[PDB]
């Protein structure tokens, strides 16, 4: 089956990964960059390779360096985690096609999804909502309905203008939706099943920065709805492993925009509330096995969080590259860690600037939140800057405490 | 309500109950030796107050500062933890005579269950079942069965003799006894839980050092059957709060030997496997409240393992007091580290050598098993000794592996 996996990721990622494989018994190899020799998981792997030098264009990107460390370890196979490679389907072509095995889904499937309307397109064929949308322009702006997105767009007599700009260089723009996802698992067996879904509209420039599960005022008819629609898309694509299916959501109807064919970062939240384990399946499946539970063996108990703590400066958000001198991380009943930071370790530059999930868990959407509240309070990162600040702000803000804000609140309130 | 408590304890129990006040929105006093002024519970507190000086003797056992921390802070209720004055009546006694809340049975359940026989004989008319046991002591020490205990006895000519020396200065004694324990709850409104039991056979000297939940082996049907009995004889003796009743186990029977009649140190391996808090319920039922759940929305599931860190030698086990110059907690999914101690903090010689409790979830106890395991690998506590190679050689013990080894398992293995 699989019995030595290379890890091609860095940092939280990689140490989650090495986690679940040492669970399973799967022995780890580390590919690393020269500046990442102390990362947390390659300290912890079996066997370690340098593949390259800080910038990662030339290390994590690197796929010959990649696919050398998997033939001279005799790796089996290769997990991307998310970022970097994970949804490059030139990479997992020549990971297949060099024979090992890729732990995600099929390269044809991958640039199938990779692609922003082929996506679309397979979505509307497979029966999953998607936003109304595609001189004659004119008649169909109309029918979709302003506002529109070619550069936004307003109303008719700047289109034909706007057309021109856009180019050289259409989806309904929705002004109340929320990010509302669906978490799904398929096999080789051809079985897909969803894991209810996670809100994550608290963003800046269209980067997450708190997720919750399940999300407010999805009733368990709705997810049934939607999600047997993903699960049903899976099957109808071929699809294999971990992906989410991302929806704006609105006035009660969903509508797809994007599928992230990899494990999610946010994947944690999703576990807290299922009991499933998401990478552990993601190696299973990758084996050959089925999906370790059925559809009707999932239920959403309780609510879940978590902030993504960076290492940055908490209104500029310019990164905060050192030395933590300090680390003390909160613990107790509902808080789980997910961090390779320790203390002593300098983050570097090179990368993005995460290097904690800090994930609660509780009986209510409001025990969630206090118990987010109260472990930020514990929590200590000495020697650098980190955005804590921007999650106690969020998280007493007495809209987020009411649940359901939009995709655009964060920005909007700051 | 309760708006303000003293916490009357320290290290890591003190931490968990501030945690739990934190989430209630209760105010906290923490209460602290002149040795203690570093605790990380002290430094989250709301308002600290210095009780005495190092010996405990002199400072947490001392009930009049301890009251008088009560009074000048205007608090409402005092939260004993587990040890020092928790399960000692007079103080009890004290805290309700003059005025506060005893978060714990009143001070005559406690003196009650505080000695050995009217315990035993208490349980024995609540139809707890309980040891056989208790010059015509031939006569008695027959009926019983050797072997006994007045001294340990293995025959009835040596039982004369061993009378006269075990006075100076019966319970049936099985050979093939485990510890099994079963969690209470009882409140102010007539009702009374119990929370499935815990399995704490792996001991040193009476002292526990590995504990799980639920106990290999038992069965629901058998787990219904005592827990009843045990919350039946919670309301026959007005039992008021959390508490353990602790059995031997053996050949399928069950015979009691004590009741904690306070919070239990491995408490979080139940809260793993039933969803319950059982911190906060203390605090709901020292208020008042009821219980927060009905006995049929209790269902364990999965399974959870706690390993006491000790700073101390793990061979010897000599404490190992002294600066912890490098902290490195492990985590990730179905791990829980609760624990006082962080970079740079100081171990005293004072008090007991407990500096974390690691606690794994899984779905069975293999996953827990495996989970722990690679946690205690993760885990760097530099600067003093601990006990983990102790943990290390328990968990891959080929009959820890099998389950049900007895109390005098690890003394015999070492």
């Amino acid at each position: 089956m699989l019995e030595k996996v290379v890890i091609a990721n860095r940092g939280e990622i990689a140490l989650r990964i090495l986690r679940a494989c040492k669970e399973l018994g799967i022995k780890t190899v580390a590919v690393h960059s020269t500046a990442d020799r102390d990362l947390k998981h390659v300290l912890l792997a079996d066997e370690t390779i340098c593949i390259g030098p800080a910038p990662s264009a030339k290390s994590y990107l690197n796929i010959p360096a990649i696919i050398a460390a998997a033939e001279v370890t005799g790796a089996d196979a290769i997990h991307p985690g998310y970022g970097f490679l994970s949804e490059n389907a030139d990479f997992a072509e020549q990971v297949e096609r060099s024979g090992f095995t890729f732990i995600g889904p099929t390269a044809d499937v991958i640039r199938l999804m990779g692609d922003k309307v082929s996506a679309i397109k397979a979505m509307k064929k497979a029966g999953v909502p998607c936003v109304p949308g595609s001189a004659k322009n004119k008649e169909i702006a109309k029918r979709i309905g302003y506002p529109i997105i070619i550069r936004v767009v307003r109303s008719e007599d700047a289109l034909e203008e706007s057309i021109a700009m856009t180019k050289a260089e259409m989806e309904k723009y929705l002004e109340n939706p929320r990010h509302v996802e669906i978490q799904v698992l398929a096999d080789t067996h051809g079985n897909a099943v969803y894991l209810a879904e996670r809100d994550c509209s608290m963003q800046r420039r269209h980067q997450k920065v708190v997720e919750e599960a399940p999300a407010p005022g999805i009733t368990e008819e709705v997810r049934r709805d939607i999600g047997s629609r993903c699960a049903n898309a899976c099957v109808e694509i071929g699809y294999r492993g971990a992906g989410t299916f991302e929806f704006l959501y609105e006035n009660g109807e969903f509508y797809f925009i994007e599928m992230n064919t990899r494990i999610q970062v946010e994947h944690p939240v999703t576990e807290m509330i299922t009991g499933v384990d998401l990478v552990k399946e993601q190696l299973r499946i990758a084996a050959g096995l089925p999906i370790s539970f059925k559809q009707e063996d999932i239920k959403v108990k309780g609510h879940a969080m978590e902030c993504r703590i960076n290492a940055e400066d908490p209104k500029t958000f310019l990164p905060s590259p050192g030395k933590v001198n300090h680390l003390h991380s909160p613990g107790g009943l509902g808080v789980r860690w997910d961090s390779h930071v320790y203390g002593g370790y300098t983050v570097p530059p090179h990368y993005d600037s995460m290097i904690a999930k800090l994930i609660t868990y509780g009986d209510t959407r409001e025990v969630a939140i206090r118990r987010m509240q109260n472990a930020l309070s514990e929590t200590i990162i000495d020697g650098i800057k980190t955005n804590i600040p921007l999650h106690e702000l969020i998280l007493e803000d007495e809209n987020f405490q009411k649940g359901g804000t939009n995709i655009h609140y964060l920005e909007k309130k700051l």
